C-alpha cells in the first residue's frame, strides 16, 4: 500500500509507545492487538502507526483499544469519512466556490512545519462575526470540513512530511490565533466546539502534537475551563495558552523562517499581496517528498496559494 512509500518508523526522540520506540510488552501488545482486528474481520487501517495510536490513546489497554477501533471503524462508514475526499473532487468546483467564501472571514491554513516536522497549522478567529457566517455556512458543514481535513492530513500530509524528515510524522502543530474575539461568542459555539471535540477525541486519537493559542482575551484561560471537560488530560497538556511574550515561545518549537512575521518570524508569501487565508504551503508541495498518493487536492480552487 501507499504506506510501504514513507517511512514507518518515528524518530528515536519521539515519544513513548510511538512506532520503532515500543517496549517489549508494548510490541507483545501491539501483535497482540493486530490479531484480535483481524479475527473481527477487519483488513484497513490496521498499520503500526494507526494501531499504536489507538493504544496509546487507552494507555494499551488492549480491550479498551479494540472498542475504540471499532468504534471508529464504524463511524468511518456512517458518517461518509472513507469517501470524503472522493466525494470531494467529484463536486469540487461546486465546494471550492462555498469554502473561498469562509476563507478571509475565517482563516484556516497550513504553512510549513514545526522544528520536528510536523504540519504547522494556523487558525484565526478574531474576525468572525457569527451573524454573518452562518449566512454562508451551517455548523455541520464547518464540522465536515474539518474531517475533510483530517482525511487530507492523513493521506497527504503525513506521508509528505515523513519522507522529508526521514521518519514517520503523524501529528499537528496548532496555532490558533484568538486576537479579538469575544468570550461571550466563544460560550455561545460551545456546543460547536463540543462536536469538534467528540469527533476528534473518539476518532483522531494521538494526532495532536502541540497546541498553542495566542492573543486570547486575558479572561481566556479560565473561559478555557469551560471547554476542558470535552477533552481527555493528555489532550489539555498539549495545549499553551500564551501571553504577551509568545513570539519567542512559538520560535522554540517552530523555524523563524517557517512563521509569518506577524507572530515573529520571517515567513513571507512569495507574492507578497497574496493571502494567507487562501494558502497551503508545505512539503506536501514539494515534487521530491509527493508520493504515488500523488498531491494534495487544492481547497481553495483557482485562489489557492502555495508558494
Ligand atoms: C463556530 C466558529 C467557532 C470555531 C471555534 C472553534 C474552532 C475549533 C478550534 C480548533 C480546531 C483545530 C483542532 C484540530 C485538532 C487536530 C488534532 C486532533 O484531532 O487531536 C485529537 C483531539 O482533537 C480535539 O480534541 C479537538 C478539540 C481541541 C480543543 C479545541 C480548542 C478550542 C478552544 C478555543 C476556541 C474558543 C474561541 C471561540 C471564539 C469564537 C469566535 C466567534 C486527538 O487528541 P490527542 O490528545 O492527540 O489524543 C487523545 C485521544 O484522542 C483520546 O482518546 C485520549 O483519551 C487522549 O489521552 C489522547 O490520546
Amino acid at each position: 500500500s501507499i504506506l510501504d512509500t514513507y517511512p514507518q518508523i518515528c524518530s528515536p526522540n519521539a515519544l513513548p509507545g510511538t512506532p520503532g520506540n515500543l517496549t517489549k510488552e508494548q510490541e507483545e501488545a501491539l501483535l497482540q492487538f493486530r490479531s484480535i482486528l483481524l479475527e473481527k474481520n477487519y483488513k484497513e487501517r490496521l498499520d503500526d502507526s494507526t494501531l499504536l495510536r489507538f493504544l496509546r490513546a487507552r494507555k494499551f489497554d488492549i480491550n479498551a483499544s479494540v472498542e475504540m477501533f471499532v468504534e471508529t471503524e464504524r463511524w468511518r462508514e456512517e458518517y461518509g469519512a472513507n469517501t470524503i475526499i472522493e466525494d470531494y473532487e467529484n463536486n469540487k468546483e461546486a465546494e471550492d466556490k462555498e469554502r473561498i467564501k469562509l476563507a478571509k472571514m475565517y482563516p484556516q491554513y497550513y504553512h510549513h512545519v514545526d522544528k520536528d516536522g510536523r504540519p504547522l497549522y494556523f487558525e484565526e478567529l478574531g474576525g468572525i462575526n457569527l451573524k454573518k457566517m452562518y449566512k454562508i455556512t451551517t455548523e455541520k458543514q464547518m464540522l465536515r470540513n474539518l474531517v475533510k481535513e483530517y482525511e487530507l492530513f492523513a493521506t497527504y500530509r503525513v506521508p509528505a512530511c515523513s519522507r522529508r524528515a526521514g521518519y514517520l510524522i503523524e501529528t499537528i502543530c496548532i496555532v490558533l490565533d484568538l486576537k479579538g474575539i469575544s468570550l461571550s461568542n466563544a460560550y455561545h459555539v460551545l456546543s460547536y466546539i463540543k462536536d469538534v471535540a467528540d469527533i476528534s477525541q473518539n476518532y483522531y486519537p494521538e494526532r495532536m502534537g502541540k497546541f498553542y493559542i495566542i492573543h486570547s482575551p486575558f479572561g481566556f484561560s479560565t473561559m478555557f475551563k469551560m471547554v476542558k471537560p470535552f477533552l481527555d488530560p493528555v489532550t489539555v497538556s498539549k495545549i499553551f495558552i500564551l501571553g504577551s511574550s509568545y513570539k519567542k515561545e512559538l520560535l522554540k518549537q517552530i523555524p523563524i523562517e517557517n512563521l509569518p512575521v506577524k507572530y515573529g518570524g520571517t515567513s513571507v508569501l512569495h507574492n507578497p499581496n497574496d493571502k494567507f487565508y487562501y494558502s497551503d504551503i508545505g512539503p506536501w508541495r514539494d515534487p521530491r517528498y509527493i508520493g504515488p498518493e500523488g498531491e494534495i487536492p487544492n481547497i481553495f480552487g483557482k485562489f489557492t496559494v502555495t508558494s
